[PDB]
């Protein structure tokens, strides 16, 4: 049970409202730097990873100073962020509405600390699944695991949706530099038959391995897609005895895995306390281990574990994911910015914003607190993003000159995996990272536009307000370990936000309802008779579809 | 000049504020359907394309009724939407800040109507470039255009960024069903060297054609990328005279094309009055014509032309793109919703939201009106989206149960290009389309949550408010002509928004700024000497990068 009902009940909340009115609303980052020559030192933090590599988190272009951050930290204290965090790490059932522990942190427990759920250590059970993933992925990669005609596997197809899809997609893309030629990964997720048809169109059943990724192993899209893949496989292989060399499952539900026809030896398990949007660290990440090797996947886990330890052991005022969470609350609830922008200056990370979009919005898009009362304040923001430099040529127009405050995270690796032309492209990429955040902060006033040649009515169109905030995250290199730490950072930033808003960041009753909505209409689409069982729009859409379908 | 200064100066603006307070804020869509037995008929419109195919635009689940819509139409008349539109179609220089015509509508003038810029018809000049595009794309597809060793082309790589990239990407993905095996398209855009390295990895210089796509032919990323591709080509081909069989240009700047070493005969031209984010209809679309054939590209243009004629000739109250734009203004400026969601129930259109994100935000992310004064109201919204059904398992949680109003457009084709398993996947896909908009409207109240078995504090967590608005767009099938009409619909929706806000939807001074920002820091990255020429954050980021760079 909760220690308070609403975030607006916390005494520091109304003090932050007063601080917003007096100094927040018209905050000048320019004046902040002029006042405080040590500003960069004071509002940037270096994170040291377990492998001694480093990530610089620079928050100093944000609309924040010592007064504001001190108040936000007091708010996090009043909200019991530390109490809820420690309960999470203790394995307590802090997912109250499903009565579950929340224990993705136990998935990356490579140190084998005691991490118990229901009083029983999980360390060895998690480690045993990882040992199975290492053995299997090693045998795929070295060719000893052969298909039903005795050939080595060349293509691995993950079939799953949502939390069982986007992690694998984003991480295999982000770590693609660590893959091997001739071993490729693919992803079927959408129920839209296009996804099945286009993915399988040029694959060979004799050299294709399927991972059916599903926590429940009952999701309509996934089971239907898995059935279509099994039918495609059997069209060439004929005998169901051969499925055991070509189909594995990533799941919590062994009974449904076996009933679908997958051997239990080919099941890689996890537990109910792994949320789908927190699941890439589990058996769900098997496609990652196959694509880049288990050791790289293990280094990915160890990066998350090192960020977990930072989150667990650091006083709030120097706790990097807490600081990031506090700034989001500041913008969302006091400035009323509804969105947050994430821009990787990194092409490999092109699906990173989409992954954070699920993690953030599915966690914190809630309207009821842990006191089981409705909120009267904003919760989760809308997250969006695309890679730079592309984004600089498109919606950055609105980030620079529109009428909406859009807090933004920019991410750059100091070193490229592809340093072509003696780093000519990389230096250009980095120069854009620095110059864009600079320009959003400094802007361009009326006098400078005039000095640059504009006259008359053109002048205001070319002005830039400045004081548009960014966080810059500079890594040395986007290694597996660095990516692990970066995702965990955003996991714990999300945790911090949710704790302040007093919501359950770990259920998803809107996604759960969606999984049961479509069946009734699906039955109505089986016969061609007109329908009048819904509202007039739903009827009209269905009936127009029936007239236009095949 | 402008006929008014600010949108808040239009008399209907204050009336819409009164209507928002009295009818809008607490609008019940459930009540609306109960009150109006003809609501679906009254708030849905069937668009008929030039080829007699049809698209149903169903707005009836929006927070709108006859009174509200009639006031929005009156606002559109006061704003002179029609006068600005007619000026656009007449070739007038309505891009005031750059003193340019805005004539993407002339690109798809396949009827060869008289469409003059500066008093001179553009019809034959546009048609001549399309004739060149047909000739060249025909020769690529039939194998008669051969590489420098006499082989037919198997791979086409577009090199460009922003408006010279995203349309070609999105449309080739969207119309992929119309491609043929053995002729593939690829896209280099990011300056990040990863994009060059990974795209050229498996390609053969002997059979690869490059299209250098740049309106100006001076953009730093694109010319740098184009130089790298030329270096890659020449590392195998050795002789620069081979460039003429492997490099073409899509540009307005012939002198810079020729200076780069591309034969003028290999240039596909267009004019200054084609904005990048409106350019896929021009020579910029050459990759589309190559990938799917010129006649399909031409049908795509003809679908846009038909939607143009709808927009041009239809009174406002039945004008489909106008209605879409008026609703956006209603949500943005009276409900205060900062975002707009676009969800294609269609895997081929997975890049459609990203394309609209550029179209929308780069057009309408502006703070100054055509009277050259700053706005005192919100302008362009933040657009985002992913295809369904994937979106239903992730950020739809927030759409259903968060604290933010998120107006949403759902798009579905009644017929799939891949109707596998006797349309089993397609019927499931369709059922989710109907069920999701239905659930967002009807919700689930406390009594039903209790009837479904929840008790005590769990109940509020499983409630859904309903009255969350959607627009449903149902096409017969996403053909080239359908996609052409769909993009043009959103172009003219964006038009209508910007005309009411009285902004210039067709310049982009923040994008123009971005392309001149990085050079100063780029020259400082030629050294590893520490820099102190900027603010302390920019200095600190640059100096930390120098310490960590390779
Ligand atoms: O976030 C979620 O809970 C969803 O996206 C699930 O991951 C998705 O519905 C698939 O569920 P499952 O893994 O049980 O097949
Ligand atoms: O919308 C825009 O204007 C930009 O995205 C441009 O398309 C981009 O900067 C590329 O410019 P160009 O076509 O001149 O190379
Ligand atoms: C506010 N925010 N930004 C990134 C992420 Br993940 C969240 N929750
Ligand atoms: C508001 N809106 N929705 C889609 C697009 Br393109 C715009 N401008």
């Amino acid at each position: 049970m909760a220690s308070f009902k609403l975030a607006t009940d916390l005494p520091e909340w109304k003090k932050l409202e007063e601080t917003y009115k007096s100094v927040g609303e018209k905050f000048s980052v320019r004046d902040a730097f002029a006042k405080d020559p040590k500003r960069f030192e004071e509002f940037s933090w270096i994170y040291k990873n377990y492998d001694d590599s480093k990530i610089l988190f620079d928050f100093s272009k944000n609309l924040v100073n010592k007064e504001i951050l001190d108040q936000l930290v007091t708010l996090a204290k009043e909200a019991g962020v530390e109490k809820l965090r420690d309960a999470m790490f203790a394995g307590d059932h802090i997912n109250t509405t499903e009565d579950r522990a929340v224990y993705h942190v136990a998935l990356r427990n490579r140190a084998l600390r005691k991490m118990p759920v229901d009083g029983k250590d999980t360390a060895q059970e998690v480690d045993d699944v990882l040992k199975h993933m290492k053995e299997f992925s090693d045998s795929i990669r070295d060719g000893s695991w052969t298909g039903y005609t005795g050939k080595s596997i060349t293509d691995v197809v993950n079939i799953g949706i949502g939390g069982s899809d986007l992690g694998p997609v984003m991480v295999t893309e982000a770590l693609k530099a660590y893959s091997k030629p001739g071993l490729n990964v693919h992803f079927i997720s959408n129920i839209d038959g296009t996804h099945t048809a286009e993915t399988l169109k040029n694959l060979n059943p004799e050299t294709t391995l399927f991972l059916i990724a599903s926590k429940t192993f009952t999701t309509a899209e996934t089971i239907t897609n898995a059935t279509s893949a099994k039918n495609w496989f059997l069209a060439t292989a004929k005998d169901s005895k051969h499925i055991a060399k070509h189909f594995a499952a990533l799941s919590t539900n062994e009974k449904e895995v076996v009933a679908f026809g997958i051997d239990a030896k080919n099941m890689f398990g996890f537990e109910s306390w792994v949320g789908g949007r927190y699941s890439v660290w589990s058996a769900i990440g098997l496609s990652v281990a196959i694509y880049i090797g288990f050791e790289n996947f293990n280094d990915f886990l160890k990066g998350a574990e090192a960020m977990d330890q930072h989150f667990l052991t650091t006083p709030l005022e120097n706790n990097i994911p807490v600081i990031g969470g506090l700034l989001s609350v500041w913008y969302n609830n006091f400035f009323g910015a509804q969105t947050h922008l994430v821009v990787p200056f990194d092409q490999y990370l092109h699906r990173f914003p989409a992954y954070l979009q699920q993690l953030s919005m599915e966690s914190n898009g809630k309207s009821v607190t842990r006191a089981n009362v409705f909120t009267n304040y904003q919760t989760g923001t809308i997250l969006f993003g695309e890679p730079a430099t592309n984004a600089q040529h498109s919606f950055f127009q609105l980030v620079h000159q529109g009428t909406k405050l859009i807090p933004a995270d920019f991410i750059l690796a100091a070193q490229s995996h592809n340093p072509i032309e003696k780093n000519l492209h990389q230096r250009m990429l980095a120069s854009n990272f620095f110059a864009q955040s600079e320009a959003l902060m400094v802007g361009k006033d009326e006098a400078k536009v005039k000095a640059e040649g504009a006259t008359g009515g053109l002048v205001p169109h070319k002005e830039f307000s400045g004081n548009r905030p960014t966080t810059s995250i500079l890594a040395q290199k986007i290694t597996p370990a660095t990516l692990g730490s970066l995702i965990a950072y955003y996991e714990h930033l999300t945790f911090t936000e949710g704790a302040i808003w007093n919501i359950n960041s770990f259920d998803q009753w809107g996604v759960e309802l969606g999984k049961v909505l479509a069946k009734v209409i699906g039955k109505e689409l089986d016969d061609k008779k007109a329908v009048a069982t819904h509202d007039a729009s739903t009827n009209g859409l269905i009936n127009q579809f029936k007239e236009w379908e095949e």
